[PDB]
């Protein structure tokens, strides 16, 4: 049978939500992708021998909290919380995204992975130890990714699937 996993990618504008998603879906680094466009993608994949369908929401658009937006985000079974390792503000914004995730899921235990993207970049401002400690305090995995070199892309999404399996 084919289990679907509904995944939602969140994180500050410009951290790489779209580039990560396209790199998963299309196996290409797209260095300019409309920052406003929010879309969803299906990909049949095999994770630990399980054939599954990833249904991935690449969050975009504007910050608003209508009932329609809440209902779409609430269908998410697991969330990628993405920051950029060269952007300390995007790391600090993880608090707000985890806050919104918990709100719509009405749960203090939501499958989540903390994703530190742009690990190909030399000019890093967020230490790995700092991101590891945050993820540890939340009980979630941390993974560094580069949508540009594709390092960790599959594993960030697969790790999220394994967290969804846990709950
Ligand atoms: C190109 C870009 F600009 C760009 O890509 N976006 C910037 C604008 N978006 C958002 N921004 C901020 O807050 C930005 C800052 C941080 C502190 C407060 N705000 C001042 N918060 C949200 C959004 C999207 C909608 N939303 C959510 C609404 C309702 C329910 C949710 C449940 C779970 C998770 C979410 Cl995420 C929910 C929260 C979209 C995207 C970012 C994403 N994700
Ligand atoms: N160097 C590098 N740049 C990246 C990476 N991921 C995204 N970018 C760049 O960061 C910018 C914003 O990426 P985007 O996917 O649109 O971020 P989004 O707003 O979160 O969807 C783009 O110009 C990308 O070229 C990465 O892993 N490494
Ligand atoms: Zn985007
Ligand atoms: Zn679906
Ligand atoms: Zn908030």
């Amino acid at each position: 049978g084919m289990t679907e996993y509904k995944l939602v990618v969140v994180g500050a504008g410009g951290v790489g939500k779209s580039a990560l998603t396209i790199q998963l879906i299309q196996n290409h680094f797209v260095d300019e992708y409309d920052p406003t466009i929010e879309d969803s993608y299906r990909k049949q994949v095999v994770i630990d021998g399980e054939t599954c369908l990833l249904d991935i929401l690449d969050t975009a658009g504007q910050e608003e909290y209508s009932a329609m937006r809440d209902q779409y985000m609430r269908t998410g079974e697991g969330f990628l919380c993405v920051f950029a390792i060269n952007n300390t503000k995007s790391f600090e914004d993880i608090h707000h995204y985890r806050e919104q995730i918990k709100r719509v899921k009405d749960s203090e235990d939501v499958p989540m992975v903390l994703v530190g993207n742009k690990c190909d970049l030399p000019s890093r401002t967020v230490d790995t130890k700092q991101a590891q400690d945050l993820a540890r305090s939340y009980g979630i995995p941390f993974i560094e990714t580069s949508a540009k070199t594709r390092q960790g892309v599959d594993d960030a999404f697969y790790t999220l699937v394994r967290e969804i399996r846990k709950h």
